[PDB]
Parts: structure tokens; C-alpha cells; sequence
């Protein structure tokens, strides 16, 4: 459905209008990926009317003056203060994207490290996998037990297969597909007891959604900088909201002396992989922080656990294969068969996966809706004498499965 | 100038007012940077509601639906037809602008060619040694003609010191400072004879400014997929003007298998940088497009380079040193002394060269101005008996040079 451009009023505006018909509809039914679809930053809109640009480092102002450093900086000041790096430790800024962090603290590990292997886990984000290929680093896939989390006994017998070379790690904060935590803890001390010290290894935690949720809770592996990790990335569009994508990279000060490089014509420097930068975004963000502040988040981030926990609790007692793991609000569940109904919800699949990905926006009455139609659905897919229901056993443990087989055990 | 986030209205907008007219002061005043200030896109503005992302591959559908792939592929197509590719012959997509195309357009001949030797000008932007680091890719620097264009006689030099291996070539269309543009007639020309053929061979054109303008005059080296090109990449916030950076990057449909991906949980492909992409770009450079047309981008091209010759002319006549291209609307010249006066006009410096580029929002009022300004300083910065003005002859040519020896040679 692509929107032929003609050489010349009423037949554009009238597009506006349908096509803003087709996007309040697809953002009812949107289920499938960790985009916060309440946006609430209508003030904001009049500034659409200038070309902010935060070009350079986000620290040292460069000659272009259209650009909203002042709230990019109060932005990265409150991630600083949140993972608990002290603002003469640490760099940062405002990026595209959740890969774009990923890029940058994968780049960061390179040049501390140019010898160093690579290890993520197999259900790392396809983000990384691309940035070692960029890179040309060798990467060591690491295991994963049921649940998505990294298998740290893989790991360990990975590391003493290469004891030689430092490591390069990068943590999954929230797998896409299973919504895991790695357990940083867990890595940090097999390192230790593999020994690698703290100057032959660095850690970077892909967080692009719960990285920024995480810290919200009094549970699970913190992320902080007075452990030895070396950056943490978040997706500002997936917890917080925002319109056009963006992200928030931070790393030790020591790390970003090896990308930064002087520009004469920015009078700035250079150490982001962009150029040109969204000044819009730091903007959006810093809105959204200071109208909820640490209290309105920890309420956003309890309600999306407490009604990700409703949908599994509904989906098994209808009988149907779903996990949620401890720290997430990813329910994954058997892959609804009808790719129409797929379609209609906006589920991400892989395998005989599907899965909900509760965000703010995801309420309640909408997760009804949802249960009420796949409930019908369901009932015309595995009726006798066709197969039965596909076993999920192998992707999200057989205690979680209700297959035909699996349903008994429990 | 940073400003502190604080646990919970007045306080909050009031700051948009404060900062609202501080960017309207920056507009005003803004001369260096090629970012086109003239923004008529307050229709669209609405759109900020919507968490628009065109995740995955422009041309495969992503199972996110709150995407403007509609606009996205009507705004490609356009490119690929002033770009002279078919429909069947191209890829591309709708970046953040023009260090990502750059970052793209690198890789894509790395992969090409994963031995091959990267070469561009002395006067490349910085996105394009930082792609070589990042990519390790062997980096040949080629000197450059007093005017920024490659010099294609120390190209061949080059080139036969490495005539095992085949070539990556980055030619600047619109050198950042100066304003020039690579020939790139003569480097393929230089390729053949130096007995490189079309297949151990890929050129990437940076166009961030100029590779859009180009097309819109009949002269100059045209820049067609006819010729061996591999892609192209522009700015859209560059001339068309955009309130977020984008960009596009055209390539060849036979280079992109190399990069592209399936992503199951996507149903989509990853064949770009970055993962989540802005989808208000599309929209915003779609709605551009229509309203103005090849005609309408034609007179605003046309204009900026009466301006920039205006601007030109003006200050040769006030004896100062400066230079003006043959295809460009950069204006370099003696870089002002006042670096106060440097930052009210948002100027880029590199040595003693300064430069103005007219953008659409550049006016002759706004010009004369400025003019003013500048001359009234001026007369205090070199009065007898301090230094007298710097030469600018070994950046620009004597012939545009008005310091105390070569103001006589003319
Ligand atoms: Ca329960
Ligand atoms: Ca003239
Ligand atoms: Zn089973
Ligand atoms: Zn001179």
C-alpha cells in the first residue's frame, strides 16, 4: 500500500484524516511489542515548529544553537542518579534506539578491549548479533536455560575455553522473546572465579525495556554502576513514551575517552555513533520524568506486572500454554494459529511462540477483549480429530505447557 | 545550562515559554550549519500523538501496525526516480540522517568487498573515518585540490600502490566545509584505466547537503545509478528540512542481500542500521514532496546559490577573503575574530576559514544583516599597526585571498 508523489489542499488533508483513522484503530489492538502507546506531550507539539538538533556531545555545546542540551543533560543526570553513577563518573546521551545503544556500548567494549571475545546469549537481541558482525568481533553464543536467562554454567565453559583473551559480554536486561534477566551477579562472580579481574572484562546490559523497569522494584539483580559493568542501554519509546524511537546510553567517563575525538566545524566532539541527533526526544523525555517523577513510574511499572500476571492467570485456566517469567511483563503463550487474528492483535512469534507484551496503554478491559476473541478462536483450531495443541514444553517448560500431554501433570 | 529534574503544571511551562523564545532568537541568528529552518509542516503535528515506527524493512510489512511504510515507499520511489533506479533495481529506506546512510552505504561495500580498500578525500566528513574504525576497514586518505574536490591524480597514485585489491570509494558530494563536490565522472574514469573494472569496484556518494540539490540544476556531475554507483545518501534535514534529523539511502536491490536478515518476531527484515526507525519522517518528507514538487525544489535550489553568490560578492567588495564553489550554496570565508560574533551567527570554523551556507531560510535581509555586522567589527580586528588579516590563499586559493599581499595580485 505505498502512496504514489505527483507534481502539483484537499487530497492530502483528506489522507491525514484516513490515515489517522487506521492509527487510532491499530493503536487499540496493539499488543506485541514493548512500545507505550499512552503518549501524553500535546504542549510539546509547537515545537514541530523548529529544527532542534543536539548535534555533538550532549556536555560541550557546539556552535549550532537550535538544540534542547539543557534537558538532555537533566535527562542523562536522572539515569546517572537511577543506575547510581555520580555525575563526574560518568558519559551518556539521548540516542535513536535501543540498537543504537547497543552499537555504541559494543563499540566502547571493542576499545577497551580489542582482543577480546564476544559472548552474549542465544536470545540476544538480533541488534547485537549485528553490531559483532559490524565489529568483526568473534562472538561466543552462550546457552540459555528454559526461561531465556543466560546458562552461566555455559558461559563458565565458555570462558576457560578462552582464558587467554579478555571477555566482552553483553547482558540481556529483558530478552524480546521471554522477557529473561540475565543474572548479572551470577556473571560477575563466574568471571571472578574463572579469574578475570575486574580490568579484563567488560559488561555491557542491553535494557531497552526493562532496564529502564527495573529499578522500580525492591527485587531482582540491580543495575548499578557499583558493580563492574561498563554501560547500560534503554529504549525511551518502549517504558517512558514517545513518539519517534529513542534511547538512553550510559557508560563510565574512563570508557569514552577512546571514541571521542574533536570536530573543529561542531566546536564539540564526537563520540556518539550519530551525527545530527533528535533534540526533540530529550525534551519529550524530560516531560515524562518530571510530570511523574520516580512515584508515577513505580505505579506505571507495578499495574503492567500486576496485569501481565491477570493475563497468564486467565490464559492457562482457558487451557492454553503461557509463561511469565519473575521480573517481566511478557507473557508468552502458544502462537495463535490464525495469522489473520495475529495481525489483528500485532503479536511478535517465534516458533510456537507468540507473545503480550503489557505496557501502560495495555489495560484491563483490553486484555477481555483479547481473551474473549482467541477463547472463540481457539475452539475451531485443535478440535478432534485435528493434531491438538502444539506442545511448548521445550521453549517455556513443560510445568507451563498445556498440551495434551502436559495438561495432566498439573 | 542544564536543568535538574525534581520529584513532584506552572514551573514546566513556563520553561516552554522561556525556551520557545530562545529558539526563535537561535533561528533568527542561525548561519552556519546546513539545516534548512524553514519548517511548514504544522498540519502533521497531530501525528506526535501517534508511537509511529517502521520497524524492519520498508518494503516487508512488520507486524507493528502503527507504521507510515505508505509514505515511507512513496518517498523512496521519488528518490529512486531522481536517482534514475527502477522500481526492481533499488533498496533503501528512511534513515536518521546522514552519518547512519553513510554508516550503511560503507558497509554494503564492505561486504561487497570484505578485503577491499577504503579510500576518501582529506576533507571527508568525520562519519566516514569513524565507519572505517568502526567497520576496520583499511583507510586510504587521498589528497584534495585547494578547492575540496578529491584530486584524482593522487586518487591513481593510489590506487595502483593497491591494484591487488579491489576498491571502496566514498566521494563527497558537498564537502562539509568548503563546499565541494568529487568528480565523479573522473574517478570512474580513473577506476577503468587504472584497470579496475565495474566488479572490483563500489562507490558510495555522501550527498547529506548537495547530493539532494544537485539533480535540480542541468549541470555538474549527475548522480545516476546509470553510472557504477553503489548508493547514495541525503539529509533530510539537511535542504528539504525536517524538526527531527532523517535521511534517505538509495542502493542497489543486488547489494542488499548481503546485510538482509529475517527476523521472526519482526516478520520483517533487518537490512539497516538501526532497528526501531522514526515514521513522522516519511510522513513529513512525503508532505514536502507533494506540496512543492521538482518545480517547487528547483526555485529554492536555485535561490540559495543567487544567495550564496550574493553573500559572496558582498564580501569580496568589503575586502574580505572568500570563496563560493561552482555547485554549492557554501560560502566560505576569513573566520570572523570575535568568536562571540561566531557563536550569535552559529558559524562553523575550521582554521582560518569560516563559512555561511544558504539555506532556504536564509534570506537577503537576513544576509545584508549580517553584513553589517561583520564589517562594522571587522574595522577594529586589524587595524595598523596589529598582524593586518590572515591568508586564507592556502585554503581557498590566492585568487580569493584579500589579506594585505594578495588584495594586489587582483
Ligand atoms: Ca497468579
Ligand atoms: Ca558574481
Ligand atoms: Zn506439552
Ligand atoms: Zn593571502
Amino acid at each position: 500500500t505505498s502512496l504514489t508523489i505527483t507534481e502539483p489542499e484537499a487530497f492530502m488533508a483528506g489522507v491525514l484524516v484516513r490515515y489517522r483513522k487506521t492509527l487510532i484503530e491499530k493503536t487499540k489492538y496493539h499488543l506485541g511489542y514493548p512500545f507505550n502507546l499512552d503518549l501524553d506531550y500535546g504542549p510539546l507539539a509547537e515545537l514541530q515548529h523548529f529544527a532542534i538538533n543536539n548535534l555533538g556531545d550532549p556536555f560541550i555545546e557546539s556552535n549550532y544553537g537550535v538544540h534542547s542540551r539543557q534537558f538532555e543533560v537533566g535527562v542523562l543526570d536522572w539515569f546517572a542518579r537511577l543506575w547510581e553513577i555520580e555525575q563526574k563518573e560518568y558519559w551518556g546521551y539521548i540516542t535513536n534506539g535501543g540498537t543504537e545503544g547497543n552499537l555504541h556500548g559494543i563499540l566502547i567494549g571493542r576499545e577497551v578491549f580489542p582482543d577480546g571475545i564476544f559472548y552474549t546469549s542465544r536470545e540476544s537481541h538480533y541488534s547485537i548479533f549485528k553490531a559483532a558482525r559490524m565489529y568483526r568481533m568473534e562472538c561466543v553464543k552462550v546457552g540459555t536455560l528454559i526461561n531465556g536467562e543466560i546458562d552461566c554454567a555455559d558461559f563458565k565453559a565458555k570462558l576457560l575455553s578462552n582464558k587467554d583473551k579478555p571477555a566482552i559480554i553483553n547482558l540481556n536486561i529483558g530478552t524480546t522473546v521471554k522477557g529473561a534477566v540475565d543474572d548479572i551477579d551470577l556473571v560477575i562472580q563466574t568471571l571472578e572465579e574463572c579469574g578475570f579481574s575486574h580490568d579484563r572484562f567488560y559488561i555491557h546490559c542491553d535494557g531497552a525495556l526493562f532496564g529502564f523497569m527495573m529499578p522500580f522494584l525492591n527485587r531482582g539483580p540491580k543495575i548499578t554502576f557499583k558493580k563492574p559493568i561498563g554501560s547500560v542501554s534503554v529504549s525511551g519509546h518502549k517504558f517512558m513514551g514517545c513518539p519517534t524511537p529513542c534511547g538512553v546510553q550510559i557508560t563510565r567517563l574512563e570508557h569514552i575517552n577512546a571514541l571521542s575525538r574533536n570536530v573543529e566545524y561542531l566546536a564539540s566532539r564526537d563520540a556518539t555513533i550519530t551525527g545530527s541527533r533528535n533534540g526533540h526526544s530529550p525534551i519529550i523525555l524530560w516531560y515524562a520524568l518530571n510530570r511523574k517523577g520516580f512515584k508515577g513510574f513505580q505505579k506505571e511499572v507495578q499495574k503492567c506486572l500486576r496485569n501481565a500476571h491477570y493475563l497468564k492467570d486467565r490464559l492457562r485456566e482457558a487451557g492454553i500454554s503461557a509463561m511469565l517469567n519473575e521480573l517481566s511483563s511478557t507473557v508468552v503463550f502458544e502462537r495463535p494459529l490464525d495469522e489473520e487474528f495475529v495481525r489483528r492483535w500485532q503479536l511478535a512469534c517465534e516458533g510456537n511462540m507468540a507473545h503480550v507484551i503489557v505496557m501502560p496503554n495495555v489495560t484491563i478491559e483490553k486484555l477481555d477483549e483479547f481473551l474473549n476473541e482467541l477463547v472463540q478462536k481457539r475452539a475451531n483450531w485443535y478440535n478432534d480429530g485435528k493434531a491438538g495443541p502444539p506442545c511448548l514444553a521445550p521453549d517455556i517448560g513443560s510445568e507451563n505447557c498445556d498440551c495434551d500431554l502436559h495438561k495432566l501433570e498439573h
